[PDB]
């Protein structure tokens, strides 16, 4: 296997000196850079920039610089997702995000654990945990979602959240760590 | 009543589709990008710019960038406030901020609620909770502060705080959530 | 004593008014925005400007912007130091780095402090907490480190941690306020 094919199976690959990985962290870093250096009421240059970043043709997907991501390609992308300034979606693992999702400022969706035995850590291995977040939520201002970790559809996380556990869906939760509050009615207003 | 004036009433509002607001959103984030790309000793630039973003002539109000705001003029500003870097004052909600105020790094002032059902939620509706800071106050850096938070006079929030209800004043409160842990003695120093 | 020496000496100092630290300030602030605007893939023009602001030759130490600090010469930094997005070492005090250091995104090392009480603190005085960040360490996103608090050797800090005290070498250690939950093997791997 290829240190790509291992970061994408959930296996330890060597994040940190593995050519190919490298080239496209940087193809990443490089359209974000210039995503974040354009005027916010360049609509059709931004769309463009994102759309290439993420390697999709994006429907209402509004990102507010600045932005980051490590691969751009490695994060799913539903329909009218909107995600406030200074968020960072770390995908070696995959970040899938459903549809209607409002995403606070200050947001970090972090994939990438380092082995706790600073030996191995200091080789450069990591381990991706990918992320789900579905549909139909809402994330507050300031919270982080750990490697490995599902929000449920119907979903919302209190600002300032450390979401180290999966999140069932139609509940609010809030704190760190994150714990379910109260379930949500998500039914069909009159 | 136009949605400017359900949001500044405390109403449901239409946030997402209004003509009037998505404008006056555009204006400050144009405003913001420019002080944003401004170097940090171009004085009388970014006097000017800040300036502008208020609306307001600005009294020793030092802005670090980077800098975000929502409406710009929807924040009341005392003289002597320092907001250090990387900070969000989401204005929607009138954000009052007082005289002698000490605003760290990786601060988010967020005045935006949503409905926790996803179907109105979806359909773009926000609830602004005005947010009142007191004059001689001082909050360490990673502090967020929720919709329709008022924190008092003399008070002191430690950093990492996600402050979730009002703090009284001349009171040091820390945590997550954010809680009194003793009085402050603001007498007259000798 | 002259306030960079008061300052340096974990003494009561003029941080706002004392025109020689204030100097400083500016050229370390005007450096973070060179690099903060230099294309990432610039990777001479990049080396030369973290050496220019930490005044001092790295050797591996990779900064992804933005990122800022106080004063540049403040923060002692062995080799193979890896700092991600958007973070702030906030160096009055020095911030002595060891070697094989993982930081990551949006962390923030705090050395200062202000007086409690306002009319103190209204004055401009504050006083820095030297910060001490063990070799072979991991600081997982989010993270806030308060002053005067040391990291031991080995030891991992989780995302969202709000550092309050110092944490003993070979530790994990997570939570606000962050405490540490086991110790960490870091034996010489087979
Ligand atoms: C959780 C939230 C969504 C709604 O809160 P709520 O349902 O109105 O609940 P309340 O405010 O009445 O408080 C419920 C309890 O949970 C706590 N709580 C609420 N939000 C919390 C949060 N984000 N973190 C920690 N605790 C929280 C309250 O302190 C309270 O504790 P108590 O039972 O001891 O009194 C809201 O607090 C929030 O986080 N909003 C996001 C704001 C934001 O980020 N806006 C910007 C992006 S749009
Ligand atoms: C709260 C603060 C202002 C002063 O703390 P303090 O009054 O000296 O109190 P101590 O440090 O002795 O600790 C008091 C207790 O509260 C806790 N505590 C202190 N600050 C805390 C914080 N920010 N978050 C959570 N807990 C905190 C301590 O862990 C301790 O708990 P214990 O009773 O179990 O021992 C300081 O901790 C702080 O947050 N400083 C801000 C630093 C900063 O952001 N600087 C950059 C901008 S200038
Ligand atoms: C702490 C950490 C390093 C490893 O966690 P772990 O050893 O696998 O432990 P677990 O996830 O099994 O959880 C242990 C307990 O601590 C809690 N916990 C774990 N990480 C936590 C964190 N960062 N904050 C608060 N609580 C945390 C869990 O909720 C759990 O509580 P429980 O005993 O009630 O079940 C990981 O959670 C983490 O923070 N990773 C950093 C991710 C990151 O920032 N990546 C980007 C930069 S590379
Ligand atoms: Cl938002
Ligand atoms: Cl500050
Ligand atoms: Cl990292």
């Amino acid at each position: 296997m290829t240190e790509k094919e291992k970061m994408l199976a959930e296996k330890w690959y060597d994040a940190n000196f593995d050519q190919y990985l490298i080239n496209e962290r940087a193809r990443a870093k490089d359209i974000c850079f210039e995503l974040n250096h354009t005027r916010p009421s360049a609509t059709n240059k931004r769309k463009e920039l994102i759309d290439q970043l993420f390697q999709t043709t994006t429907d209402n997907v509004s990102i507010s610089i600045p932005f980051d991501t490590d691969y751009g390609w490695n994060v799913k992308l539903g329909k009218n997702v909107y995600v406030n300034t200074n968020c960072y979606f770390m995908d070696g693992g995959q970040i899938t995000i459903g549809d209607n999702v409002f995403i606070g400022p200050n947001c970090g969706f972090y994939t990438a654990t380092h082995p706790l035995n600073f030996h191995h850590r200091n080789e450069g291995f990591e381990k991706a945990g990918p992320i789900h977040i579905g549909s139909n939520t809402w994330f507050g201002g300031h919270v982080a979602v750990l490697p490995g970790v599902t929000i449920g559809e119907g979903s919302v996380i209190g600002a300032g959240s450390v979401v180290t556990k999966d999140i069932p869906p139609h509940s609010l939760a809030v704190g760190n760590p994150c714990k379910v509050v109260r379930k949500i009615d998500n039914d069909l207003p009159s």
